């Protein structure tokens, strides 16, 4: 019989039994395996994406990313098991390094440290100087895409909404549809982007850092406009020179026809901070994104001067690309590549 937890399929045998339930991630069921090659216990994934496109170029986009990518804050994909062939195969099941915990969940339950939230910050974006430098967006960034060991060490998951950098084609309509999570989307997303820019992952990091900082989720929006009223309950209207730059027209009228708000100042939200930390967040939490603080401006800000070190930091050998664009790809071609990039991992 092949392994079955929790009712459900977990076909990882021979190499990898003695299965434990441990949650449900964004695609499906995970489980902690026995690795009887590498005698150590690990994550197992189980994704059944073949049946929608959006599954489908989903998982492609993690395991092409995630195959490519090889950094110490960055999760890795060890292995991969999929059916002989390909009409045979309607799961695949992804093998990762088995980590303690993840932000999301040690935030409900702990009050952090100024020297842990600095560590993790630096963390963070000494990851994300990777993937950047990689001319990729991770797009989704989030405390429970952070996932954490005991010692504290840090790696970012879940690229199924990554996508190579595109400045150029940034530019779209206001409200536009957006797929990443709502609390952590910077206010143009809400206005003109498509998020295509490396500063929207930065807005992300300083939603995180805020986070980390109080235990609540600075911005939590109900809905898609309400996102943008929280941002701007804290940033204030924006200045004139930011209302310029915004070129749908539809868009800086929605901003005009807004009430007046009052920057609320980072002093007073965190009272207890790390003054070094709110100069830091203030630059990451930046309406207009050209303004915005870059991933390696953030690494040199003194509030991570204890860490910054361009020889620990390894980058990218040369920019990502996407052979083909995923978005106009039918599901039944989607499984063939995602077929053809898991062969290297079949006997
Ligand atoms: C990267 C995002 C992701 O894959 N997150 C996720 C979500 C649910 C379940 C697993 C999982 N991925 C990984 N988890 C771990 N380790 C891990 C997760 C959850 C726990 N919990 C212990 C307490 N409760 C029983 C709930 C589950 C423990 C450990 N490691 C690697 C990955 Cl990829
Ligand atoms: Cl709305």
């Amino acid at each position: 019989g092949p392994e079955m937890v929790r009712g459900q399929v977990f076909d990882v045998g021979p190499r990898y039994t003695n299965l434990s339930y441990i949650g449900e991630g964004a695609y499906g069921m995970v489980c902690s395996a026995y690795d009887n090659v590498n005698k150590v216990r690990v994550a197992i994934k189980k994704i059944s994406p073949f049946e929608h496109q959006t599954y489908c170029q989903r998982t492609l986009r993690e395991i092409k990313i995630l195959l490519r990518f090889r950094h110490e804050n960055i999760i890795g994909i060890n292995d991969i098991i999929r059916a002989p062939t390909i009409e045979q195969m309607k799961d695949v099941y992804i093998v990762q390094d088995l980590m303690e915990t993840d932000l999301y969940k040690l935030l409900k339950t702990q009050h952090l440290s100024n020297d842990h939230i600095c560590y993790f910050l630096y963390q963070i974006l000494r990851g994300l100087k990777y993937i950047h430098s990689a001319n990729v967006l991770h797009r989704d960034l989030k405390p429970s895409n952070l996932l954490l060991n005991t010692t504290c060490d840090l790696k970012i998951c879940d690229f199924g909404l990554a996508r190579v950098a595109d400045p150029d084609h940034d530019h779209t309509g206001f409200l536009t549809e957006y797929v990443a999570t709502r609390w952590y989307r910077a206010p143009e997303i809400m206005l003109n982007s498509k998020g295509y820019t490396k500063s929207i992952d930065i807005w992300s990091v300083g939603c995180i850092l805020a986070e980390m900082l109080s235990n609540r989720p600075i911005f939590p929006g109900k809905h898609y406009l309400d996102q943008l009223n929280h941002i701007l309950g804290i940033l204030g209207s924006p200045s004139q020179e930011d209302l310029n730059c915004i070129i749908n027209l539809k868009a800086r009228n929605y901003l005009l026809s807004l009430p007046h708000k009052n920057k609320v100042p980072w002093n007073r939200l965190f009272p207890n901070a790390d003054s070094k930390a709110l100069d830091l967040l203030d630059k990451m939490l930046t309406f207009n994104p050209h303004k915005r603080i870059e991933v390696e401006q953030a690494l040199a800000h003194p509030y991570l001067e204890q860490y910054y070190d361009p020889s620990d930091e390894p980058i990218a050998e040369a920019p990502f690309k996407f052979d083909m664009e995923l978005d106009d790809l039918p599901k039944e071609k989607l499984k063939e590549l995602i077929f053809e990039e898991t062969a290297r991992f079949q006997p």
